[PDB]
């Protein structure tokens, strides 16, 4: 009686996308707790665990590119992406980037919707 | 050690969230989250399998859409749903106890294996309206 996926939530207003929202399954999925993301930029997901300090090499880096991309130019993404558990175990991430438009035409909002697939070491 | 729950801040969740199965006939919904459930008024069990359509209904016992909701919105709505694009558009829906939503609504199709469409999701920032039928 599960949603499929993770969703996530950033302001688009405030500098770097920080997240605003996110789901029961993107917290089972990473094992990341609502409080420890708040206010932060979901690219930690690209770090292994909490105490890897940057980008995995694994991580693809023309995917994160693109990503930016689409940000900025208010437009739609999806991709697949390595991410990983807050234990460091990796997962594959097939992502979706969606903007709100508000009452000015600007865009408030941006949903992640992240379809989670399995594992290897 | 103690466990952590999961879903501490649902109570910040800023919008409603609809998944439909684009591969079963008529876009079934397979799941609502609970910002949609306390808005509209609907319980999950009662929406899943269904089409949202049912929320321009104006409550449960009206078999059609309202002649109030726009027409031509609910036709681009189609329009983008069929040709397997993003939507974003304002549609006059109603609570479950008949009272008028106005409901901020972005579809966006999530592309499976195949580069075919498995999914749409429906994001729904209710908004503030006038709109009003009266006591
Ligand atoms: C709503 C939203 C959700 C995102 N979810 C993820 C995610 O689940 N995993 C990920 O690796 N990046 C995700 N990102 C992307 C990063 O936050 C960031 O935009 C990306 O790493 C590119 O920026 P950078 O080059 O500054 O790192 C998301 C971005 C937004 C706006
Ligand atoms: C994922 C998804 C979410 C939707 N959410 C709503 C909604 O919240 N309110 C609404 O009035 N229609 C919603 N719809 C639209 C209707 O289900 C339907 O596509 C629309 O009325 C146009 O088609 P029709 O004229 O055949 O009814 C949603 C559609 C999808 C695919």
């Amino acid at each position: 009686h599960t949603a499929p996926c993770g969703f996530v939530v950033t302001d688009a207003v405030e500098p770097d996308q920080p997240i605003i929202y996110v789901n029961t399954v993107f917290e089972m999925v990473t094992g990341y707790r609502a409080e420890e993301v708040l206010g932060r930029n979901c690219r930690f997901l690209q770090c292994r665990g909490p105490f890897a300090k940057r980008r995995h090499p694994l991580v693809d880096s023309m995917v994160v590119s693109e990503i930016r991309k689409c940000i900025d130019e208010g437009i739609e993404f999806q991709g697949e992406l390595l991410n990983f558990r807050k234990d460091g175990s990796p997962l594959m991430n097939r992502l979706r980037l969606t903007p709100i438009y508000g009452d000015d035409d600007t865009i408030t909002h941006i949903i992640g919707i992240q379809f989670f697939i399995e594992t290897d070491i």
